[PDB]
């Protein structure tokens, strides 16, 4: 597969819930930061269509609880509810969260093991050789562009093996998927987004098509809207690369990111290998930075601005 155009990653860290019932839409709208992804009204010849969107579930304090990708699938000129793609490790907690609010509402929430979550990323950055993909929508497979950024390729929800639907697709090593996210500054899951600690706008939610300022009320809206409108977001998650060999255990989440003069300009969040994310003061990412290790020499790191941010 030296000539593969696409790498297909089985995302064991992500899982699906199906939310259905007559009140599913208003119910989810009150809990999420975004509009729901509803396919456009269907034409006579009714070829199935799916829509994806990004959102967070926030707490009443305005902090991120869960990052989710939302999928709406249209088949008989109607939508049969939504799929919620969440971190596997919080699937139980997210069910309990939905149950707390689902009191007396016509809504069903169930695990959807029928589809497994895959990502499909280009083998080449901007190669544009060939093998543009086409959206697919059916109960057995949905292939749809990542709603956060085109830098994240395609999501594939399927019963079967990834490459069997993607021309020029090969199986990918999960390490490379996470490497890609950290190089591109894309947070995903509970290590990047600690529930009740990560703040949505500092997590670049508005750069990732994940928040609406026109939608009706939702949990955590008041603080989110206030933060958005009161000025520039002072701290954000940025991609970082370590420039010095790391310690055996790596960098501890929360490790302070310092200037040459020892000023705190943020904290390491999470990563893999020599790359990761750090929550940094946006005006201070420029001068050489470091983290203190056991011996106060290393560890140098460089922060950068993702090319897909606005």
């Amino acid at each position: 597969t030296a000539g593969a155009a696409w790498a297909c990653f089985r995302l064991d860290g992500r899982t699906l819930l199906r939310v259905r019932g007559p009140d599913a839409a208003p119910f989810l709208l009150g809990l999420l930061t975004n509009e729901l992804p509803l396919p456009s009204p269907a034409a006579a010849g009714a070829p199935p269509a799916a829509r994806a969107g990004y959102a967070h579930f926030l707490n009443v304090q305005g902090r991120t609880l869960y990052d989710v990708i939302l999928y709406g699938l249209q088949e008989h000129s109607e939508v049969s509810g939504f799929l919620l793609e969440c971190d596997s490790s919080v699937q139980g907690a997210l069910q309990k969260h939905l149950a707390l609010y689902r009191i007396r509402r016509k809504v069903t929430v169930e695990p959807h093991p029928e589809l497994r979550v895959w990502a499909v990323l280009p083998s080449s950055p901007e190669a544009c050789g060939a093998a543009s993909l086409q959206e697919r929508a059916g109960a057995a497979a949905i292939l749809i562009r990542d709603p956060r950024t085109a830098r994240m390729g395609w999501r594939l929800l399927t019963q079967d093996e990834g490459p069997a639907l993607v021309p020029g697709g090969r199986l990918g090593d999960l390490w490379d998927y996470h490497q890609h996210r950290y190089l591109q500054g894309v947070p995903e899951g509970v290590r990047d987004l600690p529930p009740g600690v990560a703040l949505p706008l500092e997590s670049n939610l508005a750069f990732m098509n994940g928040v609406s300022f026109t939608k009706g009320a939702y949990i955590g809206q008041e603080l989110t809207a206030r933060t958005h409108h009161m000025g520039v977001i002072r701290k954000r998650l940025f991609p970082v690369r370590f420039l010095d060999p790391l310690p055996t255990s790596g960098i501890t989440p929360g490790a302070t990111v310092l200037t040459a003069s020892g000023q705190t300009v943020g904290k390491f969040r999470a990563g893999q290998g020599n790359v990761g994310l750090a929550l940094l003061w946006s005006e201070k990412i420029k001068g050489p930075l470091h983290i203190r290790a056991s011996e106060g020499a290393q560890v140098a790191l460089a922060a950068s601005v993702p090319d897909w941010w606005p």
